[PDB]
């Protein structure tokens, strides 16, 4: 699958916070934490994800993110993607 490493920031222009909780949306285990950089590695994806970024259970304390990689297959590397993380206010 897809591997890569995903710089996200909030659509109001804050880094996410270190420590997020980023699940595929309609997973509720986790796929991984946003480190000190605002970034997470995610492995095994589809070339299409949907993402949800949680650090509270209220509103605007998560945001959601496309993940949309290049279509390269048979590659051993790992992209070094952004995106934004749009705040669910």
């Amino acid at each position: 699958g897809g591997r890569l490493f995903l710089h996200l920031k909030r659509s109001d222009n804050k880094p996410v916070p270190f420590g997020s909780i980023v699940t595929i949306e309609g997973q509720s285990s986790s796929s991984g934490i946003v480190g000190d950089n605002s970034g997470v590695y995610l492995t095994g994806l589809p070339k299409k994800s949907k993402i949800l970024v949680k650090w509270g259970r209220d509103k605007n304390q998560s945001c959601s993110s496309n993940v949309v990689l290049p279509e390269k297959t048979d590659i051993s590397g790992a992209y070094r993607l952004s995106t934004t993380c749009i705040l669910n206010n």
